[PDB]
């Protein structure tokens, strides 16, 4: 078996919707080439948002995505290891600091956006930082959103969504193993009915305005367009394991203490002029970060997790600080 390929030089590219596409390959075929035709496809005018990811399946239950460069070659990426047991993904990973930029922007990856933060939340993809209390609300919405776009009804039955959908899928695994299922329909329905006491006076919600209000929630939150990697700092030749969190909110910064949520800048987006990379020793790779008004900070990292550092900075580079001058360039 082969979860990446279709067959040979056929890849299999997964959209959040659950869509399946693919894309015949030859030995020149970019990953950037493979997003423009997928521009192309679903009419998006954001493409600047979007990136190519692999999905690892780590030995304890859960996933880890690995973010592909544009130049990276389609057989290069057939070459990362265990690439047959991977799924490529396309999806949103440079995130806008406020989603309804995005949606007056283009709409279509405004969807998009929505999507793949149900998905995301529903699969636990944010940490634990995602409250029960916050992933019920979310889900009152979801299932709001999902009635409002299928049926008249402004009014939302519990008993519609178990069978139409099944509660479950608007549910992270945690609520579905701690909490009684008869708690959590409470749950929800004092929360979906609270949610529709707030709105009496006013018109009904639209599932446009429900769906915006969706992605705010899950705006002000660390993992939001945003990744957490280990790394070995050397400062002055001698080496100190470190915890960095790449984000919108956070450009580069550091985790001192995760219980105060204590984090530090290294690094503004602004800030970077340059990445490089080099090899080293068993797939460690060295990554130099170029910085404004300081010796260059030098992070050994393992090869993907460099990878996925190198594209998450470039990609808010391009994003929030200039879409022309590139910061990282592998060859």
């Amino acid at each position: 078996d082969n979860s990446l390929l279709f067959m040979p030089n056929v890849l299999k590219v997964y959209l959040e919707n659950g869509q399946t596409k693919s894309f015949r390959f030859d030995c020149s075929t970019s990953i950037k080439d493979v997003i423009l035709t997928l521009q192309e496809k679903l009419s998006i005018k954001g493409i600047e948002h979007f990136s190519l990811m692999l999905e690892q399946r780590t030995e304890g239950a859960g996933t880890k995505l690995l973010l592909l460069h544009e130049q990276e070659t389609l057989t290069q990426v057939t070459q990362r290891p265990s690439s047959h047991k991977m799924r490529c993904l396309f999806r949103i990973s440079f995130v806008p600091k406020d989603p309804i930029d995005l949606l007056r922007r283009d709409p279509v990856a405004f969807e998009y956006l929505y999507v793949q933060s149900c998905n995301d939340v529903v699969q636990e993809r944010f940490g634990p930082e995602l409250k029960y209390d916050i992933a019920l609300r979310l889900a009152a919405l979801q299932m709001y959103i999902a009635t409002v776009t299928t049926k008249q009804t402004q009014k939302i039955s519990l008993k519609y969504i178990e069978k139409e959908w099944g509660l479950e899928t608007f549910l992270p695994s945690a609520v579905l193993q701690s909490m009684k299922e008869k708690n959590i329909k409470k749950a929800l329905s004092h929360l979906v009915k609270a949610n529709q006491n707030l709105v009496p006076p006013g018109k009904k919600l639209s599932a446009l305005q429900a769906k915006v209000h969706y992605l705010k929630f899950l705006s002000d939150l660390r993992l939001y367009g945003g990744r957490v990697f280990k790394a070995t700092l050397v400062q002055a030749e001698k080496r100190s394991e470190v915890t960095l969190l790449v984000g919108p909110r956070y450009g580069i910064s550091h985790v001192i203490n995760t219980k105060t949520n204590l984090v530090a800048l290294l690094a503004d987006f602004s800030h970077v002029n340059r990445i490089e990379m080099f090899s080293e020793e068993e797939s460690l790779v060295r990554v130099e970060l170029h910085v404004l008004d300081v010796k260059p900070i030098t992070l050994l990292m393992e090869s993907s997790d460099a990878m996925n550092l190198a594209c998450l900075t470039a990609g808010y580079y391009r994003l929030l600080v200039d879409s022309r001058r590139s910061i990282f360039n592998m060859a």
